[PDB]
């Protein structure tokens, strides 16, 4: 059940005056760099639909990178949110706790996988919470060196930024970045030199990297998303995970999970890492965890995170008590209303009409991913190419017709589907038949 | 003035009491042990000058969330603005979708910052991601690498931050190895110079010169400085110490960035703390009292400089949360329609007037700050050695009269005064003469 | 023409009595952490042979890593040591010049590839050689990234060790590194996954992930040696070098040809990019250079070095007069007794001898007088660094001493001085094709 | 007893005209940047004197800097490296080890201070040296932090830079620099804020830095020179450091004196830390050491330079053969002549004639310094602001008359006595009548 008419429905022209009045008072004051990605402005955003300030409804297939899972405006979190706002906006937890820190706390440690003792620490953003799972896994083991792999990417913050792997935006012009960083291949079945090397074969091969250039003695931590984001939503190889799980627990060295954007029901399971039952040692959560509201967290085992000395960890917002009620509400719809289920269903249904279309044609290289975070690649006709023209120009197509799809990729060339799970059949299917008309027409 | 819940100091009995404790036994098996409170009772509802907490005992807030809550921790204006927002949608990602909000706090924030020419503004959620954008900013439009941090800086706990950061307990031990090319440079601190009769000038030429020989004018990206220094010890430069540095600054070609997040929006008694001196800053980094305690953080800074960042350079996920957003332009609102500067001034006379009567009866050093923002610096009787001890001692004893203060400085013997500017006389004459009596009997 | 006999001599046991005796005053004095590969200590070092302080005398095909290319004491080189060396020792050229840097600076000049201006500084060590070079690219391009190379291997200090790939034992605990040093795969033909990979395609991958990874615009320079050295003898399959070479040109990125151990004839021509006509902006020089003595040089584009600001490139005993007199004589010798032709005609020979020895043979490759057999597995391409320890240690036991490297440990590499006798070098072939056999 | 005629001589113009053929050769080749203080080029150079290739004899007060401390053409030096070469050049001692390495090895354990067990390694250059002190310093004591000095000079390698302070020439554009070096104040009782500071109080100053801004437990080395070279010839105040020495014991830190410059006999000590009996836990050796040749050493505690791996410390040329000849024979040299008797010699000579100068003017600020390493730092009549003007043109004046001297300083104003210890008393006194006609001229 949902606030605002869910269909999609564009009357003429866009961006319209009200939106064209905004962007007229936008570029006179918010830096020129800082683009959207859409030239509409929103009003109201539920369901499955953005409503502009124009009055024009468009299917989200975003849902705002990942992070409106529960809806941009369930009415448990909208109602969590008012409520918590009347009683006290922030004290600061280092300063006066309160309840809603500790029971997010509590979700999380129960959500998480393992049955091992576990510990939480809240902050504000994604970068945030890699920070400080990097700073964990520093002061815990000793060590210095941190992995992190080819088409990741984990934050704008200096140090996010050294772990994140594509230098266009993100890294350009903006180091010299955080020292001891180093970067190994990653398990990219589409493009891998070799297409029958295997997930255990993809993981030795970057064990030995380590232990040939740094030494598995000397790092501190590895850092890798379940599946890659930024990077083209990468699934590595089965056996590629619980190889470098396995081998980093053999070597002291802390695993890492970034589920920032994998994480809470986005592919069918909790998190990524439950596909293929890796228990990570720390894991990084942010974006669909408060159903919009600014929360991050670390969850990792007691005897890393209580290492830490006391006021060693920390922040001014985090853990931000109108954002915890958010949280708390948003996990709650997470389970009354099944996400998980419905998260499993879109992707039978979305990957059902991407494998249509691409038995039709050819420019559909890879179609991969699992539950409502999906992606199709896309390459020139006849070859494994990159096409990013094509992306560019599918992106925009969708979009004139009432459309919000979005691109990502090291070669720029992924169209990725990131629908909130809330979305309907009705609405992901016309939405899918948008996209695989704009492929078919360029 | 008037408030939601009694403006009274009032404390039943022993604490923490028994639903304080409850919650401190559930914190205890799911947050991280190093992440403790400055205050072992749990808030239910904060607001005007009183944290009430969960077992009815209502304390005096002269923390204000370490600067945050300085409008109150619920004022009303804030409290409807974000129960409003949060109807209409949590969360769409400025660069993915845009919304009025962003661009809103983004034109009062142009407004009131210092200076008349050109100038922008980004948005994020922390502090530290502020400074972070802001050294992003000044390193790729100078295209040089060295920033210059000061003595008793602190500017975060992202490895950035920590880098710029002065002191290293808690804040770096152990979370190393740190960004490269920052460089530490000698503060004005008045009370603990070596030659007493030094001069803000002469400070100021012995640091250029200093920067000048060990890095050079002309390689310099940045200078990041905070107007008045928070939790090295709410240090005060001399007069004729910032003008001196902005002008060499400008002389360079260097970017000079104000870190203003804990002493902007009104804490000193102007908007900026810049504006004491009237020192127009080329960047200026805020967060904490910008939105009544919801989490934002911005950079605003020469448009020139701004908009050389290339399109998606600058940004986040959540940064600009249009809850956030509502919260931050009526937490402005009341900021004008309460002229909380004019609060600030009035605080600072009372607040100076009776701690330089508890001076007149030694182990008070220093009396320093300004408006909402001062503080006390704490000696061993008859020298200018630091006090930790009885820094630690007085504050536990205003805790237990049902005062809740805090405490900082590099050498952890100053306390500092951060009441929010809706305090009443009232209140805070009670607090400061707890305050007092709590540093007599110890 | 030779000072000693230049027989393989091996009277009995060894260490014998005087090494012993230098062993045990050792022990008490140097850090345990240093270890050499050969228990016997030298007396005289003279064409192949290096003879013992107690009179055995090894065929020597390590050259002291590839240094004495023109012999341990070739009388040039030790005529005009000792001539220099009357006049004065040092006097720090940044202080009072002299004409023997200025010469030695002239040869360098004419000697390296291209025709365009170019310009040279004189150091000490290799390391200090690639520490300038860094330093000459990243001012003149005002960029901060320096790409290097799997298999790379560039020196102990912090920057080359940085630069270096293998953390074992180049690394390991000595950190944090120099920052913006970025590791770009190599072409390594034996151990390509796809083992029809071409020089061009290896380049093409290289270019993609630096482009994606750092931006072309953003390197100041890319750094690899045309044979990697310690790394394993490693040649890069034909075409990538002068892709990367014209990729760079494109880019504005400065091309650093780390030539340490490869130049001065040791691959049969100059330099090893002669092979392929790669035409470096900075090349870095140093082992051979000087005959022995410690001597290291940049020599690069005029515009790039001319860049640096007066004083901002320099040393104490940078250029050291007696070193220079060495390396014109050292260089002197190379062209009177054309090394490089001596050391195409050791590669003739010794390819010959190895591809007879040929199961444990993984990979023979190499040119000139830097030559190089990988062993594996029988019957796969697994690394086999106990084979490799072991013909080592057999060698020795004959009276032959020779190197070993790799990434993996498991690389048989001949040096041998370019000045050696046919004689000689098929004698410790010989050795070490029956050690192999032997394990 | 000396090989050419020890006196000063200039035969009209200069540079001369086979001089002004080598210059001309020279801009054809060596890099424009590589400039020299001496515009003549030498022939021979022995005793006190410098002769160039036009027959002008120049008295040589710079020893270029600090290295031909026995003479540049010492008969035993000159012999030894003779017959050394004839032998073998070159084998590298981590292949083919010879005896040349172990003797001078067992010199320098026997000639540096402390009772302890001791061990050494070799390289070719300074800043090799004090790179692997501080390789030793980090792999021993498992930690990163090093931490320098205010006025320091420590070479030319990025490391060396990063430890080095002053950066024109040294370091401008040459970065980004090594992590983790951390700067402290020096004592340079001269410019002290305080003039009655005293070296225990500077040290105390140093100590309360590093704690609060590292934390002594994560500080792997302290490095000083005990007299700062190319920073100015600054002598700390007595007790300095021993205060830092005896606090670095205390805290695990490794404690490297920097003796390049100052070592071997160069004060009238045979190292510099003997003056006040300071036992370091690394030194790094070089200049002075192989009489010219290019030789360089860390001499340290068994314990550290032992922890260190099979391989982890080297070179290929390092503890060159024919270096190491040199080497025995300079150490000879020094012992058979009492070179520290002749350094202690000149100081009492040289401070004479320098007192009395600064009798008659005032531009002369500072006079400084131990043995053959003095100093005389000018300053702006009546004041103490620097006067590098004087100070170049003074340098200029000498070598016009046949005195080439050398000057150095972090305000480019001090003027620096480094002859040879080998130089004649008459020789010594002319150069210094000149010098003081030179300052009084300008
Ligand atoms: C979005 C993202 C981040 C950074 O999160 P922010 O909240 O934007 O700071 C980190 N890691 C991954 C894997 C992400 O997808
Ligand atoms: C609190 C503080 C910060 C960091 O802000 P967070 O939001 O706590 O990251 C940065 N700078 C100053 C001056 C501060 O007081
Ligand atoms: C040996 C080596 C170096 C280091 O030279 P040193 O003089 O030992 O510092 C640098 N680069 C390469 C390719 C080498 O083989
Ligand atoms: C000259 C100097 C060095 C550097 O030695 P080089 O051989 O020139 O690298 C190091 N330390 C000190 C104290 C010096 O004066």
């Amino acid at each position: 059940s949902y606030r605002i008419e869910q269909k999609r429905n564009i009357n003429g022209a866009f961006p319209g005056p009200k939106s064209q009045a905004l962007a007229e008072r936008r570029s006179a004051v918010v830096a020129a760099g800082v683009a959207s990605g859409v030239p509409v402005y929103v009003e109201d955003a539920d369901g499955g639909i953005i409503r502009d300030v124009d009055g024009n409804s468009f299917i989200d297939l975003g849902s705002g990178i990942a992070v409106t899972s529960v809806g941009a405006s369930d009415p448990a979190v909208v109602a969590a949110v008012q409520e918590a706002a009347a009683h006290f906006t922030h004290t600061c937890f280092m300063v006066t706790p309160y309840e809603g820190y500790v029971a997010v706390t509590e979700q999380l440690n129960r959500l998480t996988p393992g049955d091992h003792a576990k510990r939480t620490v809240l902050f504000n953003s994604g970068a945030e919470a890699v920070e400080n799972a990097v700073k964990v896994a520093r002061l815990a083991t000793g060590r210095d060196a941190v992995v992190a792999f080819d088409h990741a990417y984990h934050g704008r913050t200096n140090l996010t930024m050294a772990l994140t792997a594509k230098a266009m935006p993100y890294k350009t012009n903006f180091g010299p970045f955080a020292p001891e960083v180093y970067r190994m291949p990653m398990s990219y079945p589409f493009r891998e030199e070799n297409p029958e090397i295997t997930g255990a074969e993809a993981a030795k091969r970057a064990i030995t990297m380590i232990e040939k250039q740094i030494g598995g003695d000397q790092v501190a931590a590895i850092i890798i998303e379940p599946i890659q984001g930024e990077g083209g939503f990468i699934v590595p190889a089965e056996g590629f995970l619980p190889a470098l799980s396995e081998w980093a627990k053999e070597k002291g060295i802390v695993f890492i999970a970034d589920e920032v954007q994998s994480g809470f029901c986005r592919t069918g399971e909790w998190f990524a890492v439950d596909h293929e039952g890796v228990v990570p040692d720390i894991i990084t959560m942010a974006k669909g965890i408060a159903g919009g509201l600014p929360l991050s967290a670390i969850t990792g085992r007691a005897d890393l995170l209580d290492a830490v000395h006391p006021g060693g960890l920390g922040g001014t917002y985090g853990g931000n008590p109108v954002a915890c009620a958010a949280a708390l509400a948003a996990i709650d719809t997470m389970e009354q209303h099944d996400l998980n289920g419905r998260a499993r269903h879109i992707e039978e249904l979305a990957l059902g009409k991407l494998r249509e279309l691409a038995a039709e044609l050819s420019v559909v290289g890879d179609i991969r991913g699992r539950g409502a975070m999906l992606a199709i690649e896309l390459v020139q006709p006849g070859s494994k190419e990159p096409n990013a023209e094509l992306t560019k120009a599918v992106a925009a197509a969708c979009l004139k017709e009432g459309v919000i799809i979005l691109t990502c990729g090291t070669y720029g060339n992924v169209i990725r589907l990131l629908p909130p799970l809330v979305i309907s059949d009705e609405l992901l299917i016309d939405g899918l038949e948008v996209l695989a008309a704009a492929i078919k027409a360029h």
